[PDB]
């Protein structure tokens, strides 16, 4: 069920809903990139 993967990622976005400048390392921006990339791949692998 590739749809379940999108549901889990959707919940993570809810916990994070506020802007934020960039400090020494945007660990948050990278975390989302890996989260969205993994969800798109699991949902479908081309």
């Amino acid at each position: 069920t590739p749809v379940l993967v999108i549901l889990l990622g959707v919940v993570g976005l809810s916990a994070l809903t506020g802007y934020l400048d960039y400090v020494l390392l945007p660990a948050l921006a990278i975390f989302i990139g890996l989260t969205i990339y993994a969800i798109q791949r699991k949902r479908q692998a081309d």
